[PDB]
């Protein structure tokens, strides 16, 4: 897997479209090593290819596969307010669930 | 090493540049036959390369203004047809053709 980060921020729909344009997908760390690699390529908070849109509190990748490895920041996921169904990687490498309509950098994943 | 990825949609060069740079890469510029073949492997149809003779006609440089050495022009090219062809695409046989920068083609991005 190869990881590339975007320079501008955008909502998840646009993030997905960007990675897909070059035939990749939004980055999904499957272990601590990939998590670190993604963190390093990201210069700020960035979207991961994980969501609990289909079923609340059931996080899966963009292809429907339930994720096994997680690295939730203390207190997360909390689905605050009207809801948070997307996921971002913070600058310390931990994850936080956020509204999919909010804008962050995106890290794309390629094989 | 360099990694190459092809786009799914077609677009003019300026847009191709914007796409590749959005992920901090550049439009693919093969520096030898091996890289040219690697770009061929990912491009399913005619695609833009990061080469132009926009500065001086018939003097081809990569997008950073660096004059290229290796070229793989299709027979009869570059011919700068009509009002001008200052951009370059990789044909499906691996050979190159100069085309209008305003015409749309797939784009192959390059990363390292
Ligand atoms: O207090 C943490 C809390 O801060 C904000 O409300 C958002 O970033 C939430 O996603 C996060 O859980
Ligand atoms: O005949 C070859 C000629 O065909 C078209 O006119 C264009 O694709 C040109 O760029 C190319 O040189
Ligand atoms: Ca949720
Ligand atoms: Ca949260
Ligand atoms: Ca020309
Ligand atoms: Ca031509
Ligand atoms: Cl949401």
């Amino acid at each position: 897997k190869y990881f590339m980060s975007s320079v501008r921020r955008m909502p998840l729909n646009r993030a997905k479209a960007l990675c897909s344009e070059l035939q990749g997908t939004v980055a999904t760390p499957r272990n601590a090593e990939e998590n670190r690699a993604i963190q390093n390529v990201a210069k700020d908070v960035a979207f991961l290819g994980i969501t609990d849109q289909r079923t609340e509190n059931v996080f899966e990748d963009l292809t429907g596969n339930r994720v096994r490895y997680t690295n939730w920041n203390e207190g997360e996921p909390n689905n605050v307010g009207s809801g948070e169904n997307c996921v971002v990687l913070l600058t310390n490498g931990k994850w936080n669930d956020v509204p999919c309509s909010d804008s962050f950098l995106v890290v794309c994943e390629f094989s």
